[PDB]
């Protein structure tokens, strides 16, 4: 398994230019599948996730290359079926059966588990599609949707907040016959983003980013271009390396409004910020963070996925701070292991309470959860000696070319192949 053997510390500045949102790019290539015509999609991460989304495109009839665009031609798309050797790898893998029963009228996508009497996550966008009117079943190993011409808009209430649902449902509306609401939408950037690409294909969409996203059916979506949002989160990742470091950096290519509770919690940190229509610079005057105070919720509030980032800077900040997890209370497998470097923290119920500290040592550490990793590499950039950070394939799958980037604000860092 590779590793990244980092060694501080060293301050991390200079500039970086954020990749396109994977969790952007990943559900408007599936919503590609609606359109007739050409598209070209631009700003897409090279990541495993869309070369393995490509491959499952171009098994269903879609003409797909790509370079930082993906260029695709769903004109002749005439396979309805997303088989398991294409789809185990991902999850996200069942967006496309919303874009086929839509256009198609029929789908079927591989999944794992056969038949269960308890909630899963994929039973969510079952219902959405059950809601506008498809015929569902679980047969063969397989998902199968059907309906006998066109979907039906409907009115939708959203028990709880899901991206995923919230993708499959809007982008199947697109060619339902008359209006659909959804009511307790995803608001995520994330979901502005693929409806503004269904928009730039013809749809007729409006509210998305509010609680309520109403969409109003097509007979057919047309072509275009369409460029995907900065990451936020890699952007937040990039902002906190600065901040813990004493450094000083600007984001090119970023969506400064995409991160409003974290830039005003980074102010309170001690940061001087600025930005302006696609930039983000943060500069810390060499000073040590001040602590601060954080608890995520759904977006527009803080988000979970900067979490284990902000713990580590209060980990190293002047103060006593608090993290607080309400949407997952038990990610905090990154603590342990900040601890062993030096770090101060109690971990209470779904908080944490951190006490800063001077300057973490390098130890040997390792984390599953992709932000958790990446908040144990920047550690390693700030610690005394040397940081052995293990399994960084999560980072990989996640992040594009971070450590060229950090290579390029200074960090000290190698990766190790082979044991
Ligand atoms: C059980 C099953 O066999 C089936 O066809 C459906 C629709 C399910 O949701 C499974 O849990
Ligand atoms: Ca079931
Ligand atoms: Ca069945």
């Amino acid at each position: 398994m590779d590793k990244f053997r980092v060694q501080g510390p060293t301050r991390l500045q200079g500039e970086v230019t954020i990749s396109g949102a994977k969790n952007a790019a990943l559900p408007i290539l599936f919503a590609a599948l609606l359109a007739e015509e050409p598209v070209e999609i631009q700003n897409v991460p090279k990541l495993k996730d869309i070369d393995t989304t490509m491959k499952l495109l171009t098994q269903l009839g879609t003409k797909v290359e790509r370079x930082g665009s993906v260029w695709i031609d769903a004109s002749n798309v005439n396979n309805f079926s997303a088989p398991y050797d294409l789809v185990k790898t991902m999850r996200a893998s069942i967006w496309a059966l919303g874009p086929l029963v839509a256009r198609f009228g029929q789908g079927q996508v591989s999944l794992p588990g056969g038949c269960a009497i308890g909630a899963r996550p994929v039973d969510l966008h079952i219902f959405g599609l059950e809601k506008l009117g498809a015929e569902i079943k679980l047969e063969e190993g397989y998902v199968k949707a059907s309906v006998n011409g066109r979907l039906k808009g409907a009115h939708i209430v959203m028990d709880k907040v899901s991206v995923g649902a919230t993708v499959t449902i809007m982008s199947a509306a697109t060619l339902a016959e008359g209006t659909t609401i959804i009511e307790n939408a995803a608001r995520e950037p994330e979901i502005v983003d693929t409806a503004n690409f269904l928009v730039a294909l013809g749809a007729k969409i409006s509210g998305q980013g509010t609680d309520r996203i109403t969409i109003e059916g097509v007979e057919r979506l047309g072509g275009g271009v369409y460029r995907v949002l900065p990451d936020r989160i890699e952007t937040g990742t990039f902002l906190v390396a600065a901040a813990i470091s004493g450094g000083k950096i600007v984001c090119r290519n970023a969506q400064p409004d995409t991160l409003d509770a974290v830039l005003a919690k980074l102010r309170e940190a001690g940061a001087d910020i600025e930005t302006g229509e696609d930039w983000i610079s943060l500069d810390m005057h060499g000073k040590r963070p001040k602590a601060v105070t954080v608890r995520t919720a759904p977006h527009p509030a803080f988000p979970t996925d900067m979490q284990a980032q902000f713990t580590l800077l209060n980990l190293v900040a002047e103060g006593t701070g608090v993290i607080t997890e309400t949407i997952f209370e038990n990610r905090f497998m990154h603590v342990p292991e900040l601890i062993r470097m030096g770090a101060h923290a109690e971990i209470e119920s779904n908080t944490v309470i951190c006490h800063g500290v001077e300057k973490l040592s390098g130890a040997q550490v390792m984390a599953t959860d992709l932000r958790a990793s990446a908040s144990l590499v920047l550690a390693g950039c700030i610690a005394e000696g040397t940081t052995v950070v293990d399994r960084i394939y999560h980072i990989d799958r996640g992040y594009e070319r971070i450590e060229d980037k950090l290579r390029a604000l200074g960090a000290n860092i190698e990766r190790v192949k082979g044991e």
